[PDB]
Protein backbone atom coordinates (compact mmCIF):
# COMPACT_ATOMS: atom_id res chain seq x y z
CA UNK A 1 0.00 0.00 0.00
CA UNK A 2 1.43 3.85 -0.59
CA UNK A 3 0.41 7.35 -0.28
CA UNK A 4 -0.71 8.95 -3.29
CA UNK A 5 -1.27 12.35 -3.91
CA UNK A 6 -3.45 13.45 -6.69
CA UNK A 7 -3.28 17.10 -7.61
CA UNK A 8 -5.31 19.34 -10.32
CA UNK A 9 -3.45 22.17 -10.82
CA UNK A 10 -5.89 24.08 -13.06
CA UNK A 11 -8.14 23.68 -10.38
CA UNK A 12 -11.12 21.79 -10.05
CA UNK A 13 -12.70 22.48 -13.52
CA UNK A 14 -15.74 19.71 -13.22
CA UNK A 15 -15.66 17.87 -15.93
CA UNK A 16 -13.24 14.81 -17.68
CA UNK A 17 -9.79 15.67 -15.24
CA UNK A 18 -12.14 16.08 -12.53
CA UNK A 19 -13.99 13.04 -13.02
CA UNK A 20 -10.70 11.40 -14.03
CA UNK A 21 -9.01 12.27 -10.87
CA UNK A 22 -12.02 11.16 -8.51
CA UNK A 23 -12.66 7.97 -10.46
CA UNK A 24 -8.80 7.56 -9.58
CA UNK A 25 -8.82 8.37 -5.82
CA UNK A 26 -11.77 5.51 -6.19
CA UNK A 27 -10.00 2.90 -7.51
CA UNK A 28 -6.72 3.69 -5.17
CA UNK A 29 -8.65 3.48 -1.82
CA UNK A 30 -10.65 0.70 -3.37
CA UNK A 31 -7.04 -1.26 -4.12
CA UNK A 32 -6.00 -0.67 -0.51
CA UNK A 33 -3.86 2.90 -0.86
CA UNK A 34 -4.21 6.38 0.95
CA UNK A 35 -5.12 9.04 -1.19
CA UNK A 36 -5.15 12.89 -0.78
CA UNK A 37 -7.00 14.75 -3.95
CA UNK A 38 -5.83 18.64 -4.01
CA UNK A 39 -6.68 21.01 -6.07
CA UNK A 40 -5.38 24.72 -7.12
CA UNK A 41 -8.29 27.24 -6.37
CA UNK A 42 -6.45 30.42 -7.74
CA UNK A 43 -8.85 29.87 -10.33
CA UNK A 44 -12.84 29.17 -10.31
CA UNK A 45 -14.76 27.32 -12.52
CA UNK A 46 -18.91 27.53 -13.17
CA UNK A 47 -19.51 23.27 -12.83
CA UNK A 48 -17.29 22.81 -9.86
CA UNK A 49 -20.43 21.18 -8.53
CA UNK A 50 -21.04 18.61 -11.21
CA UNK A 51 -19.09 15.97 -9.57
CA UNK A 52 -19.31 14.54 -5.33
CA UNK A 53 -15.97 15.62 -4.01
CA UNK A 54 -16.47 18.37 -1.54
CA UNK A 55 -16.15 16.18 1.72
CA UNK A 56 -12.76 15.25 0.97
CA UNK A 57 -11.37 17.67 -1.71
CA UNK A 58 -8.05 19.97 -0.47
CA UNK A 59 -8.08 23.63 -2.40
CA UNK A 60 -4.82 25.24 -2.11
CA UNK A 61 -4.48 28.64 -3.48
CA UNK A 62 -0.89 28.04 -5.18
CA UNK A 63 -0.26 31.92 -5.16
CA UNK A 64 -0.68 32.39 -1.39
CA UNK A 65 -0.75 28.66 -0.16
CA UNK A 66 2.52 27.74 -1.45
CA UNK A 67 4.05 26.15 1.88
CA UNK A 68 0.52 24.37 2.43
CA UNK A 69 0.77 23.40 -1.16
CA UNK A 70 4.68 21.51 -0.80
CA UNK A 71 3.64 19.83 2.43
CA UNK A 72 0.12 17.95 0.79
CA UNK A 73 2.72 16.98 -2.40
CA UNK A 74 5.76 15.69 -0.40
CA UNK A 75 3.02 13.77 1.42
CA UNK A 76 2.82 11.29 -0.50
CA UNK A 77 5.44 7.81 -2.45
CA UNK A 78 3.35 8.74 -5.90
CA UNK A 79 2.60 12.39 -6.91
CA UNK A 80 -0.09 12.31 -9.88
CA UNK A 81 -0.47 15.78 -11.87
CA UNK A 82 -3.75 15.89 -14.09
CA UNK A 83 -3.79 19.60 -15.02
CA UNK A 84 -1.30 22.36 -14.53
CA UNK A 85 -1.93 25.78 -14.52
CA UNK A 86 -4.18 27.87 -17.16
CA UNK A 87 -2.38 31.02 -19.09
CA UNK A 88 -4.39 33.26 -17.27
CA UNK A 89 -3.36 32.98 -13.72
CA UNK A 90 -1.16 35.79 -11.92
CA UNK A 91 2.41 35.29 -11.97
CA UNK A 92 2.41 34.38 -8.30
CA UNK A 93 0.22 31.14 -9.07
CA UNK A 94 2.64 30.06 -12.34
CA UNK A 95 5.30 30.93 -10.00
CA UNK A 96 4.56 29.01 -7.37
CA UNK A 97 3.80 26.11 -9.32
CA UNK A 98 7.46 25.80 -10.87
CA UNK A 99 8.74 25.79 -7.27
CA UNK A 100 6.47 23.41 -6.48
CA UNK A 101 8.04 20.99 -9.29
CA UNK A 102 11.92 21.59 -8.52
CA UNK A 103 11.01 21.36 -4.46
CA UNK A 104 9.03 17.87 -4.31
CA UNK A 105 11.06 15.29 -3.18
CA UNK A 106 13.36 13.44 -5.69
CA UNK A 107 12.21 10.06 -4.35
CA UNK A 108 8.23 10.89 -5.02
CA UNK A 109 7.16 9.30 -8.10
CA UNK A 110 5.59 11.50 -10.38
CA UNK A 111 2.93 10.92 -12.91
CA UNK A 112 1.88 12.79 -15.10
CA UNK A 113 -1.33 12.77 -17.07
CA UNK A 114 -2.04 14.62 -20.19
CA UNK A 115 -6.07 14.29 -20.23
CA UNK A 116 -6.20 17.09 -23.58
CA UNK A 117 -6.16 16.60 -27.57
CA UNK A 118 -5.67 19.46 -29.61
CA UNK A 119 -2.49 21.99 -29.59
CA UNK A 120 -5.54 24.26 -28.95
CA UNK A 121 -5.82 23.79 -25.50
CA UNK A 122 -2.61 22.56 -25.02
CA UNK A 123 -0.96 25.65 -25.62
CA UNK A 124 -3.61 27.24 -22.90
CA UNK A 125 -1.08 25.71 -20.11
CA UNK A 126 1.56 27.15 -18.40
CA UNK A 127 4.58 24.95 -16.94
CA UNK A 128 3.61 21.89 -18.66
CA UNK A 129 6.95 21.73 -20.05
CA UNK A 130 8.78 21.39 -16.75
CA UNK A 131 6.21 19.48 -15.36
CA UNK A 132 7.05 17.27 -18.12
CA UNK A 133 10.79 17.39 -17.38
CA UNK A 134 10.10 16.19 -13.94
CA UNK A 135 7.96 13.45 -14.58
CA UNK A 136 9.19 9.98 -14.29
CA UNK A 137 5.72 8.50 -16.00
CA UNK A 138 3.89 10.35 -18.44
CA UNK A 139 0.15 9.20 -20.18
CA UNK A 140 -1.67 10.63 -22.97
CA UNK A 141 -4.49 9.60 -25.12
CA UNK A 142 -2.84 8.67 -28.44
CA UNK A 143 0.80 7.97 -29.65
CA UNK A 144 -0.37 10.00 -32.50
CA UNK A 145 -1.71 13.14 -30.90
CA UNK A 146 -0.51 16.92 -30.84
CA UNK A 147 1.13 16.45 -27.54
CA UNK A 148 3.40 13.52 -28.98
CA UNK A 149 3.68 14.49 -31.99
CA UNK A 150 4.04 18.51 -31.37
CA UNK A 151 5.02 19.05 -27.67
CA UNK A 152 7.17 16.71 -27.20
CA UNK A 153 8.79 16.86 -30.12
CA UNK A 154 9.14 20.77 -29.22
CA UNK A 155 10.61 20.30 -25.69
CA UNK A 156 13.35 17.67 -27.18
CA UNK A 157 14.11 18.61 -30.45
CA UNK A 158 15.39 15.87 -32.61
CA UNK A 159 17.91 18.44 -33.50
CA UNK A 160 20.30 19.83 -31.09
CA UNK A 161 22.38 23.01 -31.55
CA UNK A 162 26.47 22.70 -30.30
CA UNK A 163 27.22 23.05 -26.75
CA UNK A 164 23.62 21.06 -25.45
CA UNK A 165 22.64 17.59 -25.37
CA UNK A 166 20.49 14.92 -27.11
CA UNK A 167 18.64 13.98 -24.16
CA UNK A 168 16.30 11.78 -25.69
CA UNK A 169 12.46 12.25 -25.16
CA UNK A 170 11.00 10.40 -22.39
CA UNK A 171 8.37 8.15 -23.30
CA UNK A 172 4.94 8.61 -23.68
CA UNK A 173 2.80 5.54 -22.36
CA UNK A 174 -1.13 5.69 -23.74
CA UNK A 175 -3.90 5.22 -21.22
CA UNK A 176 -7.55 5.24 -21.58
CA UNK A 177 -9.71 7.22 -18.75
CA UNK A 178 -11.45 4.24 -16.66
CA UNK A 179 -15.12 4.51 -14.55
CA UNK A 180 -16.43 2.37 -12.19
CA UNK A 181 -19.07 1.24 -14.74
CA UNK A 182 -20.39 -1.45 -12.28
CA UNK A 183 -21.17 1.17 -9.86
CA UNK A 184 -22.96 3.50 -11.80
CA UNK A 185 -25.14 0.60 -13.00
CA UNK A 186 -25.62 -0.69 -9.52
CA UNK A 187 -26.93 2.67 -8.89
CA UNK A 188 -28.58 3.89 -11.89
CA UNK A 189 -30.05 1.03 -13.83
CA UNK A 190 -33.87 0.76 -14.31
CA UNK A 191 -35.93 -1.92 -15.53
CA UNK A 192 -37.06 -0.98 -19.16
CA UNK A 193 -40.79 -0.33 -18.29
CA UNK A 194 -39.48 2.67 -16.44
CA UNK A 195 -37.72 4.50 -19.85
CA UNK A 196 -39.79 6.91 -21.92
CA UNK A 197 -38.87 5.92 -25.30
CA UNK A 198 -39.52 8.93 -27.20
CA UNK A 199 -36.68 11.33 -25.28
CA UNK A 200 -33.34 11.35 -27.04
CA UNK A 201 -30.65 12.97 -24.26
CA UNK A 202 -27.21 14.46 -25.66
CA UNK A 203 -25.09 15.20 -23.30
CA UNK A 204 -21.41 17.06 -23.57
CA UNK A 205 -20.87 20.98 -23.75
CA UNK A 206 -20.14 23.69 -26.30
CA UNK A 207 -17.47 22.66 -28.32
CA UNK A 208 -18.03 21.42 -31.75
CA UNK A 209 -16.09 18.43 -31.73
CA UNK A 210 -18.89 16.84 -29.38
CA UNK A 211 -21.37 16.67 -32.38
CA UNK A 212 -24.04 19.33 -30.92
CA UNK A 213 -24.74 20.41 -34.35
CA UNK A 214 -24.93 16.85 -35.55
CA UNK A 215 -27.88 16.45 -32.89
CA UNK A 216 -29.45 19.67 -33.79
CA UNK A 217 -29.64 18.48 -37.55
CA UNK A 218 -30.79 14.89 -36.42
CA UNK A 219 -33.58 16.25 -34.24
CA UNK A 220 -34.85 18.61 -37.36
CA UNK A 221 -35.05 15.71 -40.28
CA UNK A 222 -36.00 12.76 -38.24
CA UNK A 223 -36.63 12.80 -34.09
CA UNK A 224 -38.98 15.95 -34.43
CA UNK A 225 -40.54 14.82 -37.73
CA UNK A 226 -41.61 11.53 -35.60
CA UNK A 227 -42.64 13.13 -32.39
CA UNK A 228 -39.83 12.43 -30.44
CA UNK A 229 -37.90 15.07 -28.15
CA UNK A 230 -34.89 15.78 -27.81
CA UNK A 231 -32.49 17.06 -24.63
CA UNK A 232 -29.14 18.65 -25.02
CA UNK A 233 -27.60 19.18 -21.54
CA UNK A 234 -23.88 20.79 -20.66
CA UNK A 235 -24.22 23.81 -23.08
CA UNK A 236 -23.25 26.51 -21.26
CA UNK A 237 -23.14 29.81 -23.01
CA UNK A 238 -19.95 31.28 -24.82
CA UNK A 239 -18.94 32.47 -28.14
CA UNK A 240 -19.94 29.30 -29.63
CA UNK A 241 -22.82 29.38 -28.24
CA UNK A 242 -23.84 32.37 -29.65
CA UNK A 243 -23.00 30.97 -32.94
CA UNK A 244 -26.13 28.66 -32.65
CA UNK A 245 -29.02 31.50 -32.77
CA UNK A 246 -27.46 33.16 -35.25
CA UNK A 247 -27.23 29.99 -37.70
CA UNK A 248 -30.97 30.07 -36.84
CA UNK A 249 -30.81 26.90 -35.14
CA UNK A 250 -34.43 26.48 -33.15
CA UNK A 251 -34.48 25.50 -29.25
CA UNK A 252 -35.56 26.49 -25.24
CA UNK A 253 -32.41 26.69 -23.26
CA UNK A 254 -32.99 26.34 -19.61
CA UNK A 255 -30.77 26.37 -15.93
CA UNK A 256 -31.45 23.77 -13.37
CA UNK A 257 -33.87 25.97 -11.43
CA UNK A 258 -36.18 26.02 -14.10
CA UNK A 259 -35.70 22.17 -15.59
CA UNK A 260 -39.53 21.20 -14.44
CA UNK A 261 -39.86 24.37 -17.58
CA UNK A 262 -38.61 21.98 -19.95
CA UNK A 263 -41.09 21.00 -22.98
CA UNK A 264 -41.02 17.12 -23.42
CA UNK A 265 -43.55 16.83 -25.48
CA UNK A 266 -43.60 16.10 -28.99
CA UNK A 267 -43.37 19.10 -31.78
CA UNK A 268 -40.78 20.70 -29.77
CA UNK A 269 -37.37 22.48 -30.55
CA UNK A 270 -34.37 20.58 -28.57
CA UNK A 271 -34.59 21.43 -25.06
CA UNK A 272 -31.08 22.79 -23.66
CA UNK A 273 -29.79 22.04 -19.72
CA UNK A 274 -26.98 24.65 -19.58
CA UNK A 275 -24.82 22.39 -17.24
CA UNK A 276 -25.81 19.56 -15.22
CA UNK A 277 -24.93 17.62 -11.73
CA UNK A 278 -23.45 14.42 -12.69
CA UNK A 279 -25.52 12.31 -10.66
CA UNK A 280 -28.81 14.33 -11.59
CA UNK A 281 -28.18 13.75 -15.29
CA UNK A 282 -27.46 9.80 -14.99
CA UNK A 283 -30.53 9.73 -13.20
CA UNK A 284 -32.43 11.32 -16.23
CA UNK A 285 -30.60 9.49 -18.96
CA UNK A 286 -31.19 6.05 -16.91
CA UNK A 287 -35.15 6.82 -17.82
CA UNK A 288 -34.32 7.91 -21.17
CA UNK A 289 -34.45 5.80 -24.41
CA UNK A 290 -31.45 6.89 -26.29
CA UNK A 291 -28.51 8.92 -25.01
CA UNK A 292 -26.23 10.70 -27.45
CA UNK A 293 -22.43 11.19 -27.48
CA UNK A 294 -21.26 12.42 -31.01
CA UNK A 295 -17.84 13.28 -30.11
CA UNK A 296 -16.16 13.14 -33.54
CA UNK A 297 -12.24 13.97 -32.90
CA UNK A 298 -9.52 13.52 -35.72
CA UNK A 299 -8.67 10.00 -36.05
CA UNK A 300 -5.25 11.34 -34.64
CA UNK A 301 -6.40 11.76 -31.40
CA UNK A 302 -8.06 8.51 -31.27
CA UNK A 303 -6.47 5.19 -29.79
CA UNK A 304 -8.29 3.43 -27.44
CA UNK A 305 -9.91 5.95 -25.26
CA UNK A 306 -13.75 6.75 -24.92
CA UNK A 307 -14.90 9.60 -22.90
CA UNK A 308 -16.45 10.03 -19.61
CA UNK A 309 -19.69 10.86 -21.50
CA UNK A 310 -19.48 7.87 -23.54
CA UNK A 311 -19.10 5.71 -20.71
CA UNK A 312 -21.77 7.03 -18.95
CA UNK A 313 -24.53 6.00 -21.40
CA UNK A 314 -23.90 2.31 -21.13
CA UNK A 315 -23.58 2.17 -17.41
CA UNK A 316 -27.15 3.85 -16.22
CA UNK A 317 -28.89 1.33 -18.96
CA UNK A 318 -29.76 3.41 -21.94
CA UNK A 319 -29.57 2.95 -25.42
CA UNK A 320 -25.96 4.07 -26.51
CA UNK A 321 -26.19 6.40 -30.12
CA UNK A 322 -22.51 7.14 -30.93
CA UNK A 323 -20.76 8.41 -33.27
CA UNK A 324 -19.40 6.14 -36.05
CA UNK A 325 -16.11 7.43 -37.53
CA UNK A 326 -15.13 7.34 -33.63
CA UNK A 327 -15.98 3.83 -33.08
CA UNK A 328 -14.10 2.83 -36.43
CA UNK A 329 -11.12 5.01 -35.21
CA UNK A 330 -11.17 3.17 -32.02
CA UNK A 331 -9.54 0.19 -30.84
CA UNK A 332 -11.40 -2.33 -28.28
CA UNK A 333 -8.66 -2.83 -25.63
CA UNK A 334 -9.27 -6.35 -24.97
CA UNK A 335 -8.27 -7.44 -28.85
CA UNK A 336 -7.51 -4.30 -30.61
CA UNK A 337 -9.87 -4.06 -33.41
CA UNK A 338 -12.41 -1.18 -34.28
CA UNK A 339 -15.43 -0.38 -31.89
CA UNK A 340 -17.49 -0.83 -34.59
CA UNK A 341 -16.73 -4.50 -35.28
CA UNK A 342 -18.32 -5.83 -32.53
CA UNK A 343 -22.27 -6.92 -31.97
CA UNK A 344 -22.35 -4.25 -28.89
CA UNK A 345 -25.48 -2.80 -28.99
CA UNK A 346 -24.21 0.23 -29.41
CA UNK A 347 -26.02 2.20 -31.96
CA UNK A 348 -23.44 4.04 -34.54
CA UNK A 349 -24.98 7.50 -35.66
CA UNK A 350 -24.05 7.63 -39.65
CA UNK A 351 -24.33 11.10 -40.76
CA UNK A 352 -24.27 9.57 -44.39
CA UNK A 353 -27.28 7.91 -43.40
CA UNK A 354 -29.28 9.21 -40.17
CA UNK A 355 -32.27 7.34 -42.32
CA UNK A 356 -30.58 3.97 -41.31
CA UNK A 357 -29.73 5.23 -37.70
CA UNK A 358 -33.44 6.22 -37.18
CA UNK A 359 -34.37 3.36 -38.53
CA UNK A 360 -32.82 1.25 -35.96
CA UNK A 361 -33.91 3.58 -33.08
CA UNK A 362 -37.71 2.99 -34.44
CA UNK A 363 -36.92 -0.82 -34.16
CA UNK A 364 -35.36 -0.65 -30.71
CA UNK A 365 -38.39 1.82 -29.73
CA UNK A 366 -40.64 -0.78 -30.58
CA UNK A 367 -39.67 -3.89 -28.47
CA UNK A 368 -38.46 -3.96 -24.87
CA UNK A 369 -37.14 -7.36 -24.94
CA UNK A 370 -34.81 -6.17 -28.11
CA UNK A 371 -33.77 -3.14 -26.01
CA UNK A 372 -32.97 -5.03 -23.06
CA UNK A 373 -30.66 -7.17 -25.16
CA UNK A 374 -29.52 -4.93 -26.64
CA UNK A 375 -28.14 -2.50 -23.90
CA UNK A 376 -26.73 -5.62 -21.77
CA UNK A 377 -24.97 -5.84 -24.88
CA UNK A 378 -23.46 -2.12 -24.79
CA UNK A 379 -23.28 -2.01 -21.06
CA UNK A 380 -20.94 -5.65 -21.25
CA UNK A 381 -18.74 -4.48 -24.13
CA UNK A 382 -18.30 -0.92 -22.28
CA UNK A 383 -17.48 -2.63 -19.28
CA UNK A 384 -14.65 -4.96 -21.05
CA UNK A 385 -13.05 -1.66 -22.79
CA UNK A 386 -13.17 0.60 -20.33
CA UNK A 387 -13.82 -0.44 -16.49
CA UNK A 388 -11.46 0.93 -13.88
CA UNK A 389 -10.90 -2.33 -12.47
CA UNK A 390 -8.58 -3.17 -16.43
CA UNK A 391 -7.56 0.42 -17.23
CA UNK A 392 -6.42 1.77 -13.68
CA UNK A 393 -4.70 -1.67 -13.10
CA UNK A 394 -3.11 -1.64 -16.47
CA UNK A 395 -1.84 2.11 -15.47
CA UNK A 396 -0.87 1.19 -11.96
CA UNK A 397 1.12 -1.55 -13.48
CA UNK A 398 2.94 0.92 -16.08
CA UNK A 399 3.49 3.39 -12.90
CA UNK A 400 5.28 0.94 -10.75
CA UNK A 401 7.13 -0.79 -13.50
O1 LIG B 1 -22.36 19.98 -17.21
C1 LIG B 1 -21.67 18.96 -17.17
C2 LIG B 1 -20.81 18.49 -18.21
C3 LIG B 1 -20.11 17.37 -18.03
N1 LIG B 1 -20.18 16.63 -16.88
C4 LIG B 1 -19.38 15.41 -16.71
O2 LIG B 1 -18.02 15.74 -16.89
C5 LIG B 1 -17.33 14.64 -17.53
C6 LIG B 1 -16.75 15.11 -18.84
O3 LIG B 1 -15.76 14.18 -19.29
P1 LIG B 1 -15.67 13.68 -20.80
O4 LIG B 1 -14.52 12.74 -20.84
O5 LIG B 1 -17.01 13.21 -21.23
O6 LIG B 1 -15.32 15.01 -21.69
P2 LIG B 1 -14.45 16.36 -21.35
O7 LIG B 1 -15.35 17.32 -20.66
O8 LIG B 1 -13.34 15.87 -20.32
O9 LIG B 1 -13.78 16.76 -22.61
C7 LIG B 1 -18.36 13.52 -17.64
O10 LIG B 1 -18.37 12.74 -16.44
C8 LIG B 1 -19.66 14.31 -17.73
O11 LIG B 1 -20.82 13.58 -17.39
C9 LIG B 1 -20.99 17.01 -15.83
O12 LIG B 1 -21.09 16.36 -14.80
N2 LIG B 1 -21.70 18.17 -16.04
CL1 LIG C 1 -12.32 18.80 -15.65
Amino acid sequence: SMRICIFMARGLEGCGVTKFSLEQRDWFIKNGHEVTLVYAKDKSFTRTSSHDHKSFSIPVILAKEYDKALKLVNDCDILIINSVPATSVQEATINNYKKLLDNIKPSIRVVVYQHDHSVLSLRRNLGLEETVRRADVIFSHSDNGDFNKVLMKEWYPETVSLFDDIEEAPTVYNFQPPMDIVKVRSTYWKDVSEINMNINRWIGRTTTWKGFYQMFDFHEKFLKPAGKSTVMEGLERSPAFIAIKEKGIPYEYYGNREIDKMNLAPNQPAQILDCYINSEMLERMSKSGFGYQLSKLNQKYLQRSLEYTHLELGACGTIPVFWKSTGENLKFRVDNTPLTSHDSGIIWFDENDMESTFERIKELSSDRALYDREREKAYEFLYQHQDSSFCFKEQFDIITK
